[PDB]
């Protein structure tokens, strides 16, 4: 029962919201990517603050921001 409705911007392309949630871990969302453009999970890494976040840790302690813009960047 917790959607967490955060904004995540394909590097420097479009903004693309995205359905989140606090349950789910940093790790599940890129894994979602993962799913989709899942291409070396080590050359596309998201980060937000800067910081690529404890993805050991849920999306709730730093996404529970809906303004929680997250990076998807490519190295």
């Amino acid at each position: 029962d917790e959607p967490l409705s955060i904004l995540v911007r394909n590097n420097k392309g479009r903004s693309s919201t995205y359905e989140v949630r606090l349950t789910q871990t940093v790790a599940h969302l890129k894994q979602q990517v993962s799913g989709l453009e899942g291409v070396q999970d080590d050359l596309f890494w998201l980060t937000f603050e800067g910081k690529p976040l404890e993805d050991q840790l849920p999306l709730g302690e730093y996404g529970l921001k809906p303004l929680s813009t997250v990076f998807m960047n490519l190295r």
